[PDB]
């Protein structure tokens, strides 16, 4: 439960924002990127694998699944790669809503910048240090050091 | 000190890797820029306080210490931006070391992929999850657990 993570794709401005979320803290990793392929999803994932102890992820789609690209990237990082199947219908919900909060942090900084990428990393930000009393970014750090020692 | 980083830019294949080492662990982040620029730097410090409570940052040159884009991104993302002079004589070495462990490792990965960054991404993996018995993975996160507690 430290180790999994669930991709989420979501598009704004004609481009997809690719989303790694830590199911048990609700932290993110972002990027924006023309289109999903599979070289992209595998390059994100080898990624966030080098920054966080990825012991699973959860697939967004069943072309990620699918993917030679993406399934050699989890075999070189040491990823379990699975369905995103919300066997817990309590999933697709909480997908939605956080596509949802980070659209609308994304309106409220768009301005700050030109770019896309820019402002999906300042929504990026403000999601991980928003505290809710505890942040994203502290959840995340305190479930994996409780799993170190 | 659980949030104090340093930047450093290295060179190869006539890019640059520009890196962020967590002082106290010893842990990475690193990108491929076509060129050093303020622009990028500003962007790779944003990505890095979006993901790590960076509460300190050493510029690795006077350029980026000038720069007025990577003083806006510091302000914006709560980072004090200091100099990077070494007055701990052991901090040239440090570095300079790292660079030559970092471009060992993309030598011994570098034909298991077409472009620079993706060899990059997977020296950044092999370092980070190296055992020296923890790794710097293992440190960054324990280090900073003991700080929020
Ligand atoms: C990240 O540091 C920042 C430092 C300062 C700002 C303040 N906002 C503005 O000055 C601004 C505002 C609106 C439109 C254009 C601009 C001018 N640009 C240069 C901002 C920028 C910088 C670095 C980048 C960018 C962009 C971008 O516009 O997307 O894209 C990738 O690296 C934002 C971000
Ligand atoms: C991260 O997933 C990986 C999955 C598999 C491999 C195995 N090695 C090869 O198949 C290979 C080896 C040498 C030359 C070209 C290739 C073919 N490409 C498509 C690998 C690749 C995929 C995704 C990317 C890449 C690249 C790249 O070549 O740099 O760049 C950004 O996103 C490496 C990485």
């Amino acid at each position: 439960s430290p180790g999994i993570w669930q991709l989420d794709c979501t598009h704004l401005e004609g481009k997809v924002i690719l989303v790694a979320v830590h199911v048990a803290s609700g932290y993110i990793e972002a990027e924006v990127i023309p289109a999903e392929t599979g070289q992209e999803t595998a390059y994100f994932l080898l990624k966030l694998a080098g920054r966080w102890p990825v012991k699973t992820v959860h697939t967004d789609n069943g072309s990620n699944f699918t993917s030679t690209t993406v399934k050699a990237a989890c075999w070189w990082a040491g990823i379990k790669q699975e369905d995103g199947i919300p066997y817990n219908p309590q999933s697709q919900g909480v997908i939605e809503s956080m596509n949802k909060e980070l659209k609308k942090i994304i309106g409220q900084v768009r301005d700050q910048a030109e770019h896309l990428k820019t402002a999906v990393q300042m929504a990026v930000f403000i999601h991980n240090h928003k505290r809710k009393g505890y942040s994203a970014g502290e959840r995340i750090v305190d479930i994996i050091a409780t799993d170190i020692q």
